[PDB]
């Protein structure tokens, strides 16, 4: 089997991207929020604090003739960014593009903090790293991934994120005229539960690329690109007016300003980020100081190759019996 559904950013800024997906019987279609870093498919729902929905979709599983409690078990998680949500767990029928999962951990919040409340286009999460950071208890449960992983066609899932457009996330096939040149793969370390790899240098602009090995995960529930300090100086140091500023919480630079690209390695081959991407705009409305999307990422233990990334690349999150990583320009 394969599945197929489009993926859309959910604002101007390409904050994060949602993804319809049916859940239930008769299908209840909510827009999830695909994070290949996390590993809870969770769910607005006719459980969560009603003050705590303004404007979501809510699944109701008393609605749906397949959907079962999964007695005594819930689930707490916390993200990077200090949001949080918790709930208890049903199974049910969740369908992505076409592709069906019966049996499927549906997490139910009963309560979601404010980042989430405040948010009206995502219903919820959809994880898709490793089933080990799943967060149920106390029996922990499988990603949608993994329990499609043996009816699939090929144990592989892709992002195809767009820059101000919609893309398409596919499941169990390859779609080779989605991406340009070929697939650089790369090696991927299982042991923190994420899609780890180690990046292989980076150049700023038309600069020299400097060769260096920087490990961090392919995460498309991270807005922006987190690097080590020395490598987001070297690319804002190009940057006229740009200045780390701690009142904001990182690096801005003038409004006017035309950025430079930044280049990633992956193996020999080369990702290209167009400076563009790397303009998240105004820091307050009608400010003309704007936001960095390359951040450092010291505060937070790990680098994160998040959507600013991820959107320049044809990403292949390969989950054969040694995962891997792959990816191509477009």
């Amino acid at each position: 089997s394969t599945g197929s559904a489009t993926t859309t950013p959910i604002d101007s800024l390409d904050d994060a991207y949602i993804t319809p997906v049916q859940i239930g019987t008769p299908a209840q279609t909510l827009n999830l929020d695909f994070d290949t870093g996390s590993s809870d498919l969770w769910v607005f729902s006719s459980e969560t604090t009603a003050s705590e929905v303004d404007g979501q979709t809510i699944y109701t599983p008393s609605k749906s003739t397949t959907a079962k409690l999964l007695s005594g078990a819930t689930w707490s998680i916390s993200y990077g960014d200090g949001s949080s949500s918790s709930g208890d767990v049903y199974t049910d029928t969740v369908s992505v593009g076409g592709l069906t999962v019966t049996g499927q951990a549906v997490e139910s919040a009963k309560k979601v903090s404010s980042s989430f409340t405040e948010d009206s286009t995502i219903d919820g999460l959809l994880g898709l790293a490793f089933s080990t950071l799943n967060t149920v208890s106390p029996t922990q449960q499988k990603t949608f991934f993994d329990n499609a992983k043996a009816s699939l066609d090929s144990p592989v899932f892709t992002a195809d994120l767009g820059y101000h457009a919609p893309g398409t996330y596919n499941f169990g096939f390859i779609d080779t005229t989605a991406y340009t040149g070929s697939i650089t793969y790369t090696a991927v370390s299982t042991k923190q539960g994420f899609w780890e790899w180690t990046s292989t240098g980076y150049a700023v602009g038309s600069g020299t690329f400097k060769s260096t090995s920087i490990d961090g995960i392919a995460d498309t529930g991270t807005t922006l690109l987190y690097l080590p300090a020395t490598v987001v100086s070297a690319y804002w140091a190009q940057v006229s007016g740009a200045k780390s500023s701690s009142s904001v919480g990182g690096y801005v630079f003038p409004c006017s300003a035309t950025l430079p690209s930044f280049t990633f390695g992956v193996g020999s081959a080369r990702i290209v980020i167009p400076g563009d991407y790397i303009d998240f705009g105004p820091i307050s409305t009608g400010s003309s100081s704007c936001f960095g999307g390359i951040q450092s990422s010291a505060g937070i233990g790990i680098n994160i190759f998040g959507d600013v990334a991820l959107k320049a690349a044809f990403v292949v999150f390969n989950g054969a019996t040694t995962p891997t990583l792959g990816f191509a320009s477009k």
